[PDB]
């Protein structure tokens, strides 16, 4: 029942630890700001290893109670504990990081105090350790400190956080550590600075390793992180296994797994012909079509899935096969259906883009017509055009998209009859006056397809298309000028 510590003696601290076990003396110890600071002082300066751990272990026991935390807190224990994270005694390290962990969990203001003490840099530097239980605690501290705190995220990045965390995911199998580390990566994955770094470290491939782990919380966190990372990332190697697993996960009974899988696949296939090839080769088209069908009106699933299908049906060696595969796997009816309510604009925009690609395949021309793609595309176009003449999706995008789809569909003679029968020529001619070059292009394009039929060519001329087409001959956009010349010729 004392309060005085004498230098050069291990007896004092050695006795103090023995008391912190018994809750009786322990409360007395933390009900007293006296020796608590003296405990800290001893730990912070003592070069006797055996004293340090006896000291740190004492503080650890105190961190189990609300006032014991406050005691350590108001006694300036946090900077001391942070300093102790440089200790070469594994026993001391464990107590330091654990006590800090407890403070971070419960003690108000501890998070800020640790950051100020330079705790982040020290913790990141400890990520090269090899004890999984120690790493699990350290990574948990990092997660707590990084969540909702951009300042901490940037510090973790500057300290080499991303590479160290990815190395952990590539190395260990301890679930608790893999889960907690993935949680840190998820928090960092929404940072515009951390994200490219995680990707460069090989983070996507590493996270892909655990997508078939029995732990659902691990799989889901890896999926959430992957969705963030895959958005407009640099081209990567070794993505084969990951892409394969993602396709498999599309058939999961877990909706969040399915939603993430579709989203990642969409992100990874956008303007990436290599990935498009791989996804198609492992049956990606069929899996995505089944996913869309099962999803119904759930646009959180259909939107990324349709986006992925749009990517897969364009600009790669097996694009044509993918275009046929959508039809062969009973996908055409549901695609047309998604153009109708209750579909919102992002889905509609994506669906229009998909139809445009599907129309590149001649064997899709008739089924798309039979399923009623043309009148709905025209109604969407007419209304979208009116809106532009009166934040999400701009109606200008819908105008360009629908006209673009009609341009491709107009390759078929029967489609041209349907398209013109819907009083579209006056609208297409008006779109020639659009300020947007891309709208001018598809407008002149569909008119060019239509004008190959004599009767339609006369109707285009009667609509007074000659004057704007002549102006478009001098368009800085070569595509616009080429189509404009082609229409003028056939007239």
């Amino acid at each position: 029942l004392n309060d005085e510590d004498q230098v050069v003696v291990n007896k004092a601290a050695v006795m103090v630890h023995q008391l912190s076990k018994k809750e009786a003396s322990r409360h007395a110890i933390m009900r007293s700001p006296q020796m608590v600071s003296a405990i800290v002082r001893t730990m912070q300066n003592t070069n006797d290893v055996e004293t340090a751990r006896c000291t740190a272990g004492t503080l650890h026991n105190l961190s189990h109670h609300r006032e014991g935390l406050l005691a350590i807190f108001k006694s300036g224990g946090i900077p001391a504990l942070v300093k102790m994270l440089g200790s070469p005694v594994d026993s001391v390290l464990f107590y330091a990081i654990t006590t800090l962990h407890n403070l971070l969990l419960h003690q108000e203001g501890a998070k800020m105090a640790v950051r100020l003490a330079g705790g982040l840099q020290k913790m990141v530097a400890l990520l090269n350790k090899t004890n999984v239980k120690f790493l699990a605690i350290t990574t948990d501290c990092l997660q707590i400190l990084a969540y909702g705190n951009q300042e901490s995220k940037l510090i973790i990045l500057a300290s080499g956080g991303p590479q160290a965390l990815v190395n952990i995911m590539r190395t260990y199998t301890y679930e608790k550590l893999l889960w907690t580390t993935s949680r840190v990566l998820k928090v960092l994955s929404v940072c515009s600075s951390n994200k490219p770094a995680i990707v460069e470290a090989g983070g996507m491939q590493a996270l892909g390793l655990h997508l078939t782990d029995p732990s659902q919380r691990l799989v889901q966190n890896c999926l959430w992180t992957l969705r963030n990372l895959s958005d407009a990332a640099t081209k990567q190697e070794g993505m084969e296994g990951l892409l394969g697993t993602l396709v498999q996960l599309l058939g999961s009974d877990d909706i969040n797994v399915v939603t993430c899988a579709a989203g990642i696949l969409s992100n990874l296939t956008c303007n990436n012909y290599k990935n498009k090839m791989m996804v198609c080769q492992v049956g990606g088209i069929e899996a995505l079509v089944r996913t869309v069908l099962r999803a119904g009106d759930r646009e959180d699933i259909t939107e990324p899935a349709i986006c992925a299908l749009r990517h897969l049906t364009s600009r790669h060696q097996e694009a044509e096969m993918a275009q046929n595969a959508v039809r062969l796997h009973y996908g055409l009816p549901v695609v047309v259906k998604l153009l109708h309510p209750p579909s919102h604009w992002p889905l509609i925009k994506a669906t229009v883009g998909l139809i445009r690609n599907l129309a590149l395949c001649p064997a899709n021309h008739a089924p798309l017509r039979e399923q009623g793609a043309i009148p709905r595309l025209v109604q969407l176009l007419v209304r979208a055009h009116q809106d532009t003449q009166r934040e999400g999706v701009r109606m200008e995008e819908i105008v360009e998209g629908c006209t673009g789809a009609l341009h491709i569909l107009a390759r078929d003679v029967h489609n041209r009859i349907v398209i013109r029968g819907l009083n579209t020529i006056p609208l297409f001619v008006q779109l020639l006056y659009s300020p947007i070059e891309n709208i001018q292009r598809v407008a002149a394009g569909v008119l060019c397809e239509l004008a190959q039929d004599k009767e339609a060519a006369e109707a285009i001329e009667a609509e007074g298309a000659t004057a704007p087409l002549t102006e478009l001959l001098h368009s800085r956009n070569e595509g616009v000028a080429t189509y404009a010349a082609a229409v003028l010729f056939r007239m």
